[PDB]
Formats: C-alpha cells, sequence, structure tokens
C-alpha cells in the first residue's frame, strides 16, 4: 500500500507490562496488510541509534527526543511507526508528543497498563539481577491516552485487537 | 510516487565545500519528480538527533552510525536519503556504508572536491566568526585531516564546475540507480 502520510503509536507502561509483544503483533498484522511498518524499541536503540549508555533524565531525554524525530521522519514519509519504550515521565513523553504532533501526524499514546506489585510478584529474579547490574522513579500514567490497554483484565489477542482496531479507524 | 527501497547518497567534503547546497537543489529536483526524499545533515542533526554530543572522534562516530541507522530505516522505506555531513574519516564512512549496504541499500558515496587552501579563501568572514567565538574544534579542515575517498561513486569538482552543472551530473547517477 501506498500511504501519504503513516502514524505514530507510542506503547507507554512498566517493564514487564508486556509492551513489545503487543507492538510485535500489531506490526505483523499491519505488514501482512502491505502497510509499511517499523517497531522502535530500546532493544534496537541500544545497540542503534542510541548505543552509549545514560541513565541521567538529561540523557533519557535526550534519547526520547532523538526517538521521536526519527519517528516524525519515518511518518512523513508514509510509515507506521510503533515504538515501545517504557517513557515513565509525563513530560518526556509530552515532548515526544508535540514533536510528531507538529508534522501533522497522529500520535496515539497507549497506556500498556499493568499493576507494580504483580509485576515485581512475577519476577523477582530480574528485580533481582536488575539489583546486581545497577538498575526512586514512580511511572506517571499519561493523563490522555488514546487508548489504555489492561494487561491484567484482557487477553493480549483482546489487547492487540483493541489496538488494532484504533489504528485501522485512523489510517483506514 | 512509490518505490520499494531508496537509496542513500552521502556526500563527503571540507566545510565549506558546498556540500549542503548540492544536497538541497538535488532534493528539490526529486521531490518536484515526486519522490519521497530527506536530506540529512549536521545542522538539522545538532538540534535533534545528535544534539548533546561532544566532539570526540568516539563521540562523532557514534553520530555517524546513528546516522547509518536512521537513513537505512528511511531507505528501506522507500526514501531516496541525501546526507551531509562532517565525515572526513574513511574508516569512518565506511562503517557508515557497511550497516547501509547490509540493508542491501545502494550507498553512493561522492566526493564534493575542494581544497583546504580554496575553502577557507572562499569564506575570511566565516573564518573569522567561528575563531572569535571559539566555536572552531569543529573546522575540521585543519584539527582532523580530510582523507578522501579511495573509490568514491561520482566526484564532483567544485573548483572547475559550476553549481548547476554539478547538481545535474549527481542527479543523473541517481536517476541512473533508482531506475
Amino acid at each position: 500500500k501506498c500511504i501519504e502520510k503513516g502514524i505514530v503509536v507510542w506503547l507507554t507502561g512498566l517493564p514487564g507490562s508486556g509492551k513489545t509483544t503487543i507492538a510485535t503483533r500489531l506490526a505483523d498484522l499491519l505488514q501482512k496488510e502491505g502497510y509499511r511498518v517499523e517497531v522502535l524499541d530500546g532493544d534496537w536503540a541500544r545497540t542503534t541509534v542510541s548505543e552509549g549508555a545514560g541513565f541521567t533524565r538529561e540523557e533519557r531525554l535526550r534519547h526520547l527526543k532523538r526517538i521521536a524525530w526519527i519517528a516524525r521522519l519515518l511518518a512523513r514519509n508514509g510509515v507506521i511507526v510503533i515504538c515501545s519504550f517504557v517513557s515513565p515521565y509525563k513530560q518526556a513523553r509530552n515532548m515526544v508528543r508535540r514533536i510528531v504532533e507538529e508534522e501533522g501526524i497522529p500520535f496515539l499514546e497507549i497506556y500498556v497498563k499493568a499493576s507494580l506489585e504483580e509485576v515485581i510478584r512475577r519476577d523477582p529474579k530480574g528485580l533481582y539481577k536488575k539489583a546486581l547490574k545497577g538498575e526512586t522513579d514512580p511511572y506517571e500514567p499519561p493523563e490522555n491516552p488514546q487508548l489504555v490497554l489492561d494487561t491484567e483484565s484482557n487477553t493480549i489477542e483482546h489487547n492487540v485487537s483493541y489496538l488494532y482496531s484504533l489504528v485501522k479507524a485512523v489510517i483506514e
């Protein structure tokens, strides 16, 4: 398919909330339909555009602005860009939104909601190793997310379906 | 317009050689013909994707590798990516080429040729302003001897030919490659 303008889908939520799997399944659906799609996540970024440590808030902010700009270039060239980043800070996410919206590109902020208690209770191993590896910063939910995907009340498939519906309502 | 895969046109040369003027004029030509085009240059990068980097040789590399990836992503989605950056080192440019070619994307290294004395002579006012405000270490013409490409896909002699002749010459190579 050859659409003039794409969109930016921003998945924000706690690590372990299952953001990437949702992003991944969404991408498969859209690609199968002929859409140009790019999934951008921290794993990818760490080795490519954001390689070079930095966990200071100044650094993460520079990292997020960079992602925002990359999503803006791709979407303005017809790509559906799906971003999966914890992006815990509201102000940071709002800065990302403005960069994308300045281009006239739709910015769909998706809150992938999971409970902090449940995420740590199911992964004591990971918490422990993050403690050993050098891991105070509370997650700030969106004030106006275009969608909230409750990963605990619904199945991954129904959540993917909810997101796919919104995407199509926007791009079709 | 719609093409399956784009290309990466990498302009390399000394600051002041005319790289960016060439990039923009070429970009204007292709867009007017309906192609999806993005011009990536240092001034843009400096306030966006590479906004807070120093200028150490390792810092510049991180930056160039980053540009190579952004270019690769755009190009694999049908975009003609025209790049104009300060990349005096062959190794650095070879690393950029590798990243692009890996995706199977054509990488055209264009040498915008102008001597060091020539770019200095061209812009006295500019030399003085960077020096007076201490924003040198950027004018790599001296701080980092430029290493010409061993085998560029094209050479644009900015001393012998006009910008019109050169933009037109680059445009023919680009059109020959994108079909």
